């Protein structure tokens, strides 16, 4: 009934299960969990300030190369960004270096296109990239509507990420115009234009297959979930985050700002409060490894608990663990983080949505939650 | 001609090596020291506030021999500590479970026991004894002296090196230090008395039985060392402390402080110092382990400078380093460790003494060194 289209997913560990076993790196990994249960250094290790996670450990890149611009169907990689608005491509005017590996949007080739020219920069976590406004037909699976996009001339400020990344530019899912201007998202120029029934999309991430992910626009299909959907307000008027009472067994953090995306490939939590979770559950850190693991077999570990006036929402260790079958089956990773946003923002990523279908929806300003059906 | 005095030597990191070796740890510190020289993360690894050398239990240096006190010369093993003016025994009328080892001093069985029982508490490292002081005479070799000393009658915060260790007491060789109480070191004392020539110590480490060292009392013997002997007045009123232009390789520490111990393992030095000079070098500290480790075949290792206004001292990597052998022949460890015990303040222990016969003259308030003689 509504447009859905396939995306894939860079997941960041597998790079570095990819390092550790080409490196020989396995006995090490062992070694490090075997010493910590050796009981010779009493406290059990969760790194330190230079020996830490960092953003880039838990970005969940969301790749989708089926979307084109203009008359002539000009192809692009994008990489979806739940946190802005802003939607770019790089320009055949681009003269980075950055830019000389990647798709190029070019306007004389498209009789669709119409001039703007306004110049605008926008800033990411990863850096700036700076261009001009340009209006074309942009087309993702089978919707199709003349959008205002940013084409990127300067990428220089975009390094090292940009060359080194598969993508040409970015789709934003969020609220956010990140320039001067003051755009509307796609999905709700979308709705806006007649062109879909709700401004809303949703993500469908399958939990047998944690390299793909579904995203619906413009209504709900009820074949993804099943039982309740609930909603719940957001708790900021510019990002897809809401009020809950999060639980990591006997550790509360009460009326925490979760943050809900896709983006993140792991749940996240202020360290000084994850800290306190993994010392009893026999979580260690395997030093200066973007690794916590613990034995497969640990039964105190329990299921998270995330707690909004209404409703109450639940993981599994199941969701949040997974064995590292190619070093040692007993051992597993776990999918929680710690990021230090603020004092209480947590997010909830990937493996959260694993087990929960999520309705994104701009109108109701909410987001919806039911429990994935597996297909 | 002057007292001599044998000791035992025990020296901190063989038990931490035999402790490798039991909890099966040995694979643990090869496969650590391949990751962090692999420099796969970083060119790292020195350690962090999470991960951190304790001075008074990673390198403390026990010389301990043998002195009697009473007319029925009651024996103890005493450390003989340049540390510290104190000298204490353990009393019959000890009644912590570490005592029950020891042996223990009985006033009532010498005819020239003095009470005295002004109660009072020292602190050595982390630890600390109370007790109460008596008087009676001390035999040192074939000196023989009255002097005020300590009776422990609590040594429970002496745990758990004292019931560890063979030592039932320690003999100053220290300063006064007015704060802690007023009586005179026994080497000043027996100076004081007209007992010995000079206020003077001397210790003579013979490497060709590296578990037994040498402390001469009143005088220097000439048997014991080479070449020129040449002293450093001392830069402070309390501790065996001197001035020194300190060179580790290219690193270069004007104005330090150098306190030589014989209660210390290792050279120490300020950790922001030593962290440069050990990254350049490739030395790596095994996590949670108080081992800083290199191959034995780096050729960069270079020899070590103090100097003075008119003197130059140096040490071969020979001094301060030693093969893993029991875990690794190919692995060396370094006898040299960051520790900040103050402002640009060194310690030479072991490793220095072991290459140089060191002089301590109260009279001269300076310390002398010359190359001990060793064939």
């Amino acid at each position: 009934k509504h447009t859905t289209i396939g995306f894939k997913i860079d997941r960041p560990h597998d790079k570095v299960l990819s390092s550790v076993l080409k490196n020989k790196l396995s006995t090490y990994v062992k070694e490090s969990f075997k010493f910590f249960k050796s009981g010779y250094a009493q406290k059990g290790y969760l790194g330190s300030e230079n020996d830490s996670i960092e953003l880039d450990d838990v970005a969940n890149l969301m790749f989708y190369g089926e979307g084109q611009i203009g008359t002539n169907k000009q192809p692009f990689m994008f990489i979806f960004d739940t946190g802005s608005a802003n939607l770019w491509v790089p320009s055949v005017n681009c003269d980075s270096i950055g830019c000389s590996t990647k798709h190029l949007y070019d306007a004389s080739a498209s009789k669709s296109y119409e001039k703007d020219g306004t110049k605008v920069e926008i800033s990411y976590g990863s850096g700036t990239v700076r261009g001009y406004f340009s209006k074309d037909v942009i087309s993702l699976g089978d919707l199709s509507l003349p959008y205002k996009f940013i084409e990127v001339t300067d990428a220089d400020d975009l390094e090292p990420i940009y060359s080194g990344s598969e993508f040409d530019g970015i789709l934003g899912l969020g609220w956010k115009d990140l320039s001067i201007g003051s755009i509307d998202p796609v999905v709700v120029e979308l709705k806006k234009q007649n062109k879909i029934d709700n401004a809303l999309f949703t993500f469908y991430l399958p939990v047998h297959d944690k390299h793909v992910g579904y995203l619906t626009i413009g209504g709900i299909e009820s074949d993804f979930y099943e039982g309740p959907l609930t909603y719940e307000k957001l708790n900021h008027d510019l990002y897809w985050q809401i009020d809950l009472d999060i639980h990591f067994g006997k550790y509360v953090m009460q009326k925490a700002n979760a943050v809900v995306d896709s983006g993140t490939s792991t749940i996240t939590a202020p360290t000084s409060f994850l800290n306190k979770f993994f010392r009893d559950m026999n979580v260690i850190k395997v030093p200066f490894l973007p690794l916590y693991v613990t034995t497969c077999d640990n039964d105190d570990l329990p299921t998270l608990e995330f707690h909004s006036r209404n409703n109450k929402y639940t993981l599994e260790p199941e969701f949040y663990m997974d064995p590292l079958s190619d070093i040692d089956p007993a051992l597993c990773m776990l999918y929680i983080l710690p990021v230090d946003i603020d004092d209480n923002t947590f997010i909830l990523g990937d493996p959260f949505m694993r087990k929960y279908f999520t309705v994104f929806d701009y109108e109701k300003e909410s987001v919806g939650f039911a429990v994935a059906k597996n297909l």
